[PDB]
């Protein structure tokens, strides 16, 4: 799974 | 900003 | 998975 | 800015 | 996976 | 700026 | 994977 | 600027 922060 | 760890 | 921060 | 670790 | 920060 | 580690 | 910062 | 490590 991708790990994404915005 | 979000703080995200995976 | 990609790891991406914006 | 987001702080992201994977 | 790519690791990308912007 | 984002801070990102993978 | 590429590692990219902007 | 982003700070990015892969």
């Amino acid at each position: 799974g991708a790990v994404v922060g915005g």
